[PDB]
Formats: structure tokens, sequence, C-alpha cells
């Protein structure tokens, strides 16, 4: 099909080059350099426990792409236990072909949180990769609380 090739080609030119996240003060909380936007592997990152605790928290994200994007953007869920309990949106934009970009986010946390001991090891957050309405990838990160 026609679509899936694109969706192929995109997948094919991106790389997410690093990541940080910071307490919206700042202080860096997390920071990687693995790609954890490839799919079809379960990727796991460690997080302070003290991360559940923050009102919101800064991304930092730089990625590149070899191939042009009208309207890039994330879908991004908490799953526990297979199930969902949140859910966030972020829009990007254009992006330039062949071009490399750092982007920053703020998200924002919603009712009460269980306890980082009954949480660790079984939250996987699940992230979906779209150019408009056309989806390009689904990946997924397994957090520890420590
Ligand atoms: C296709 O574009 C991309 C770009 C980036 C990703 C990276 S995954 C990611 N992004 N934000 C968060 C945190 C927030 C809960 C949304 N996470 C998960 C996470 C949580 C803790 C430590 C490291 C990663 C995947 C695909």
């Amino acid at each position: 099909s026609a679509k899936d090739e694109r969706a192929r080609e995109i997948l094919r030119g991106f790389k997410l080059n690093w990541m940080n996240l910071r307490d919206a003060t700042g202080k860096i909380l997390w920071q990687g350099t693995e790609d954890l936007s490839v799919p079809g592997v379960e990727h796991e990152a460690r997080v302070p426990k003290k991360i559940l605790k923050c009102k919101a928290v800064s991304r930092e994200l730089n990625f590149s792409s070899t191939e042009q994007m009208e309207k890039f953007r994330l879908e991004q869920k908490v799953y526990f236990k297979g199930q969902c309990l949140e859910e966030w949106f972020f829009e990007f934009g254009f992006v330039i072909p062949n071009s490399t970009n750092t982007w920053q986010s703020l998200i924002e946390a919603a009712s009460q949180m269980m306890p980082a001991s009954v949480l660790t090891g079984n939250v996987i957050i699940e992230t979906k990769f779209f150019d408009d309405d056309l989806l390009v990838s689904t990946s997924r990160v397994r957090l520890f609380y420590v």
C-alpha cells in the first residue's frame, strides 16, 4: 500500500539522538543517548522515584529526520499492568528534510498516584509516532522507579 511505504521511508530516515527530563527545577532528573524510539524491542529506563511527586516535568528531545514531515506529533500512554491510566498529545509540526531539531515539551500530571514501589516495573510508556494522521511507528519503554 502507498501510505505504508511512506511510513517506512520516514521511519528509516528518523533518529532520536538524545533526551532529558527536568523538574518544571529545572534540575535534570533523567537523561539518555539510547534511541528509545526504536520499535519492536522493549526499552528500559530507571527514573528517580521522586519524579512521581513533580507537578510538571520539562522534556527535551533531539532528533534527526531525512524525510520532510508536515505535522510530526506524538501520542503517549501510561499503561499499568496492561491498562491505560493516562494519555498525552504533543505536536511538533513541520520538519525540514535532513534537519536536526531540539523539541521542548511541558508534561503535566493529572487524580492521585500509586506509590513508586507498586508502579515499578509495572508501567509501560507507549509512544505512537505520527505524521498528521499517518502512523509511522509504535515504541515502548518499561519504567523502574529507583
Ligand atoms: C518518535 O518520536 C519519539 C520521541 C521520543 C521517544 C522517547 S519515549 C518518551 N518520551 N517522553 C517520555 C516521558 C513521558 C511520560 C511522555 N518518554 C518515555 C520515557 C520515560 C522516562 C525515561 C525515558 C523515556 C519515542 C519516540
